[PDB]
């Protein structure tokens, strides 16, 4: 019994954390294979960052300016080149603790496990949700740029972000593995907009459905209701629309609760009315958006990794 | 920017869960050296388990009776020995993955990461905090016996915890490394009362101090108060009375936010008695006691570990 936040184990992505300066700048990066990958803004100064041209800097940048380090062991730079937003260095020694590994690009109201790092090494692991708008609310200080993202499927571990920028207005937006912004943003010093951040509504019913596991039922209501009349309402408080592919993500935990969604959809309606009036579902005052159908299946199963 | 709930990285102790098997009970250890940790209900059966004998339970069994398993490395036990409330088996090959450790018993309020196992492979980590009452609000399933908590300082793993059971209420209790219970608990399926549990004070100012740290500062007042008016209030509420200890830890938090701890006291005296208002602090709307004063320091400077 129990629901807690829980990422997932960190150490076949702590042993491919690796160190990489370019003249004064220091950052992580990813060693896979004899490939390090990590943010392209680690060519550049503090002066640059406001309107760099990262083509005409690159160029300036031999192999020899690149130093990455493994802890001790100092890995020698035979090739670069730049693939979108991020760097890739191929490097002469192959990484001994590669893992099984994939590149994934995730999509909005996703989670993964975020493994921050600093000068190359491990600082703490936490659970986070990729944002309808393509943030992430995650916690970085000054050179956290490279720490990256992740799951694992068995014994494969799915790479999925890899952090660049702190906003201005205090949120984080990052890459995936091929250098790709998640959203409109771009890797300068200036003023960034992110659009309106709304609640990943079939998180929330799978949240709801933790909940009756784990033996919180006071929420559940006698009433009923319709997709269309409950999109109505979710629109209303910037909740995400459900769509029949939620309905059938969620079927599987239907099944073990006996509580049909829509009949769940009628009790979070009323908690978007009426509140929650001072009560907690799972130790929680607001509703949570953070845990996907999988995770909680995950957690409430027992699903392990090698 | 950004607070999370962080755990450690647990690449360290993944190398270090075994799979124990003792006739047909599967549990799992924790091999250090060329010893394995375990909880001592691995020799018990299901009837065993209301009213159990361990002593006579044990003289049953010998070494051949308990089998080791390392991924697919066979560990054979040569030695085995009950200290307490844990069993440690003796084993042949020392485990080469071995880090610096050592054994702690912690006191209540403070915080650990707990990896969640099952069969000796690892499922998840997250980081909890031992109540005032010693039972931690954790998320276990059947078979994550033997699964363990710690903290990691510079390249030391500081090991405190290892669950054997859940409660009745769904809490869950276990003991220290050497096999001493955290609280009045006992190893057996009896029905056992948890005394009252209270809100860690200490904490939850640390986290007030966090919250504005990260721009959260609509809580701050203009009114003081005294040590001992404000253990008047706190009391009532079921808060930890605060002492001067504690006052002392949270000096260097007061010094980086330049508030008195006093004065974020009288904050939080009115958080108690006019309570949240709808409003929310770090993206929470109940006061949160799971971070000590330590880890708001080492999330918001980064400390980092080998
Ligand atoms: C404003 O600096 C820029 C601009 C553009 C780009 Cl692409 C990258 C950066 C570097 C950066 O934001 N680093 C940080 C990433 N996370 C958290 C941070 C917390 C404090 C300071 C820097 C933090
Ligand atoms: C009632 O079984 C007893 C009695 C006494 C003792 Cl010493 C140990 C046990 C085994 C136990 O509680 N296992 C579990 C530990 N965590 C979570 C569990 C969730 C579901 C089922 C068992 C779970």
């Amino acid at each position: 019994s129990g629901f807690r936040k829980m990422a997932f184990p960190s150490g076949k992505v702590e042993g491919c954390m690796v160190q990489v300066t370019c003249g004064t700048t220091t950052l992580n990066g990813l060693w896979l294979d004899d490939v390090v990958y990590c943010p392209r803004h680690v060519i550049c100064t503090s002066e640059d960052m406001l309107n760099p041209n990262y083509e005409d800097l690159l160029i300036r940048k031999s192999n020899h300016n690149f130093l990455v380090q493994a802890g001790n062991v100092q890995l020698r730079v035979i090739g670069h080149s730049m693939q979108n937003c991020v760097l890739k260095l191929k490097v002469d020694t192959a990484n001994p603790k590669t893992p099984k590994y994939k590149f994934v690009r995730i999509q909005p109201g996703q989670t993964f496990s975020v493994l921050a790092c600093y000068n190359g090494s491990p600082s703490g692991v936490y659970q986070c949700a990729m944002r309808p708008n393509f943030t992430i609310k995650g916690s970085f200080l000054n050179g956290s740029c490279g720490s990256v993202g992740f799951n694992i499927d068995y014994d494969c571990v799915s790479f999925c972000y890899m952090h660049h920028m702190e906003l201005p207005t205090g949120v984080h937006a990052g890459t995936d593995l091929e250098g790709n912004f998640y959203g409109p943003f771009v890797d300068r010093q200036t003023a960034q907009a992110a659009g309106t951040d709304t609640t990943i509504t079939v998180n929330v019913l799978a949240w709801l459905y933790a909940a009756v596991i784990n033996g919180d039922r006071w929420f559940l209501n006698r009433f009923t209701t319709t997709l269309n009349d409950f999109n109505l309402v979710a629109m209303k408080y910037n909740y995400e629309p459900l769509t029949q592919d939620h309905v059938d993500i969620l079927g599987p935990l239907s099944a073990q609760t006996g509580i049909a969604v829509l009949d769940m959809c009628a009790s979070l309606k009323e908690l978007l009315q009426n509140g929650m009036n001072g009560r907690t579902i799972l130790g929680s005052a607001l509703l949570e958006d953070e845990f996907t159908p999988f995770d909680v299946v995950r957690q409430c199963s027992g699903v392990t990794f090698q």
